[PDB]
DNA sequence: AATTTCACACCTAGGTGTGAAATT
DNA sequence: AATTTCACACCTAGGTGTGAAATT
DNA sequence: AATTTCACACCTAGGTGTGAAATT
DNA sequence: AATTTCACACCTAGGTGTGAAATT
């Protein structure tokens, strides 16, 4: 029941120590290391929703001084807002999630929450704020009674480790360095 | 606490006796009469997210015979159908959801389950099902133990007399009049 | 100063036709 | 020679960061 | 036959600037 | 002696169903 394991998992571990930052544009970004991971636990011929939404860590506005993340201003100081990203290909088979990965290499990330009488699909986020990714997995039914107190499945999954920074453009000079080498789009600027 | 009425309720009635039907396409269709509602029983300073999604109400196909809609084949499903659909001005605060109209006027339908590696954010709904729209408010806290500040929230909300059909072109001839007269875009087909 | 946008050189990802080469 | 296949130069379409330039 | 797509005449919905228009 | 107000023609941009035509 319930197993979900990270793939790139090293690569997640890389970016966070030296504390990852996402790249967040008008026309949209694609995270890097994109969320991408394994599933098992579920039933082959039931069948599941996938979606992952990037809640807030914490209120604070974020600075970089002397190469540290440091607070700055005060809280203003909401939770989430994130704006969904389901997955292109769900719904899809219970079995269908564990013949694969399920990558997210796609999603976006923004700045304009008046993002085009949308048709984007597209996390839209603010600069300079500690978010985390979480994914969950609802369970999806038929046949719809009255109920008691009960909504299960209430599933949510998070990862830590996957913490990140909406910047406008990167700071730690590391960090620019660790993407630009895992980047396949990035590797102009490597034998540079 | 938690009261969600529904504005149109009158003319989702007028709809809904003679079995309703909303027109899905490849580009793109708007709901009519869209659902659009009022909210209350939520907290002014706390914030909360509404999307709505249409879940499918039951595996099997159908077909209007001698102004009847009727079963056929047997049960098949591409699920419980659904794709999310959240306000464009979602997330925000209780009191701006209190506010005014949370109306979901531009949610588009069609049949393009390879929707264009998204940038789209519409419902895509099989031809000939019958399906209900169904709206959520998940509230968010602050607090993040394992796992509860204590808070966390379990909450979705669905209305029947807004079932339909997803069709290709209108079958019933009632509705097709009760469109016209009913949508501000439809009035070159009337006085004729 | 702090932050954000812009054109741009540099690359991947994936689809076609050509002139050379295989192989019949 | 007829016929088939093919690397490679050739396409669109789009993702990366860079350093300058705009904008708060 | 059953279903889906198409250009089209007819409308809303909304942002600009014109020729007309009263008035500190 | 212009500067305020103002109805309106006009624009895009897009949403509706119709009847005929393509595609299954």
């Amino acid at each position: 029941k319930l197993r979900v394991a990270l793939s790139n998992h090293l690569l997640w571990s890389k970016f966070n120590q030296h504390q990852t930052e996402m790249i967040i544009t008008k026309q949209g970004r694609r995270m890097f290391p994109f969320l991408s991971f394994t599933v098992a636990g579920l039933e082959p011929t039931s069948h599941y929703r996938m979606f992952v939404d990037v809640v807030l860590v914490d209120q604070h506005h974020w600075r970089y001084q002397s190469g540290k993340w440091v607070q700055c201003g005060k809280a203003e100081g909401s939770m989430p807002g994130n704006r969904l990203y389901v997955h292109p290909d769900s719904p899809n088979t219970g079995a269908h999630w564990m013949r694969q990965e399920v990558s997210f290499g796609k999603l976006k990330l923004t700045n304009n929450k008046g993002a085009s009488n949308n048709v984007t699909q597209m996390i839209v986020l603010q600069s300079l704020h500690k978010y985390q990714p979480r994914l969950h997995i609802v369970e999806v039914n038929d046949g719809e009674p009255e109920a008691a107190c009960s909504a299960s499945n209430t599933h949510v999954f998070t990862f830590q480790e996957t913490q990140f920074i909406a910047v406008t453009a990167y700071q730690n000079a590391e960090i620019t360095q660790l993407k630009i080498d895992n980047n396949p789009f990035a590797k102009g600027f490597r034998e540079n």
